[PDB]
């Protein structure tokens, strides 16, 4: 369990991914991570499943407060009429490694935070959302860990790559796109940062890292973080998931347009707040 | 409704009553404050109805958590096997203040927080509890407010009394203990200190003060905040509630035992730990 990995995704599907290979082991398919209807009827605030901040398209930027920091505050009401209303239930999950039953098996804990907003001078809800998010610790810049993560936004691929180097470790493709990762840590999850990149942006780099690889045929190289950070130019991705509008960072390259019910002309990549 | 005072209590009966008068002027009954049915399997954690803080009798002491903040960062997991699982509903309520309906009304917000404790080691939950709580603002030492409260722990007693010069305002009672006070601020509830003191002290100074009130004829004293703080002991209360046991700070006089399944014996006031 130490050797695993475990991997979130969109739709709800939680992935132990062995580090080194790169393949799944097993998965859990549960409730997905972002749930907004509200926005179906207006769209206004824009969650973020990487962690769980709000941004609100008034134009397109980011709130200093999180759906998980909403939910506890809550309740309160605003200087406009709109009163807030949350709830955070707490949910766990058992399965053994191998699968009274068996013991040394590994116990996961996950969140439903749900908050709601009714404007008071209206006579109707304004506002609703569901965020998940898995309990883990906060991520630290530990020497053990020999890799780092490179993940599209509106598409399930995935580039393990070398901490140090940056030699890709495995590509890899899983459904939805992925959220978030956490590994095995005192015997319990810890968040692992990784790097939200433009899906377009990230298949254009895995190809010449194709080519670099085979002409050279020494090593398929892949950018550190730092170098990616600093050559690539940053964007606000929004996208969407089972009419439900979400934003999150992401890094763009040479060549893609970004921005400084028409559901689709909102979604993409626009310029950093 | 700013001449009103909304006053909560153990049974779940919040009573609007007018703070000059003193008597009530209408009354919610709903959820009561602190459910804790673990207690009566394994009773180990204490709550407190005032703000919310919990105790543990391993002798009796303070916990650096109340249930809300233990909800709020819940899910977790401990040194000992046991894992932590909260839930943090938020309801509103909306009625009259003569009672589309009639506009200006008062719209007031609580919570139910519950926390659930599972012990790894053990095949059975170690605690649970249910604990309400209006959802209003920090308590400030305005000048505009002339009263202060005390109110007995284990009955519904309340003196109220005149901030500065402590001449007795009102003593009422109300069928359960006390537990809360909220005055109108901006258009919502602003919590108002109180000072918890025994019941058997507080009906002891009651009775001297209508004593003085006769002899004198000229006022019925009441003593100051701070003047009760010097001259009375502090005693952490224990007390029960429908098989429900919880703690609170409280005041005792001379006369007065305070400690340094039987629920009883360890009903009553004991040593400030």
């Amino acid at each position: 369990p130490e050797t695993l990995l475990f991997v979130s995704t969109l739709d709800g599907s939680l992935h132990a991914v062995s580090k080194r290979t790169g393949s799944i082991k097993w998965t859990l398919k549960e409730d997905p991570v972002l749930q907004v209807p509200t926005h179906v009827e207006e769209p206004a605030f824009l969650p973020d499943p990487n962690d769980g901040s709000l941004y609100t398209l008034e134009g397109l930027t980011k709130l200093p407060f999180t759906i998980p920091e909403l939910v506890c505050a809550s309740p309160s009401r605003s200087s406009d009429g709109i009163l807030y209303m949350g709830k955070k239930q707490d949910i766990w999950y058992v399965i053994d490694l191998l699968t009274s039953p068996s013991t040394s098996l590994l116990y996961l804990g996950r969140t439903e935070y749900t908050i709601t907003m009714y404007d008071t001078k209206t006579r109707e809800l304004r506002w609703n959302a569901t965020y998940f998010d898995y309990a883990a610790s906060l991520p630290e810049d530990d020497v053990d860990y020999k890799m780092s993560h490179f993940v599209s936004n509106g598409d399930g691929l995935v580039v393990t790559v070398d901490s140090e180097s940056g030699d890709v470790l495995w590509i890899q493709n899983y459904a939805s796109p992925v959220v978030a990762f956490y590994v095995w840590q005192r015997e319990g999850l810890r968040k692992v940062m990784h790097i939200n990149v433009a899906v377009e942006t990230l298949r254009y780099l895995t190809f010449m890292s194709g080519e670099v690889g085979r002409i050279t045929k020494w090593k398929y190289p892949f950018p550190k973080e730092t170098e990616a950070k600093s050559k690539l130019t940053p964007t606000l991705y929004v996208g969407k998931y089972s009419t439900s509008l979400y934003a999150s960072p992401s890094m763009v390259h040479e060549g893609v347009a970004v921005v400084p019910r028409n559901y689709w002309l909102l979604i993409g990549h626009h310029e950093t707040p």
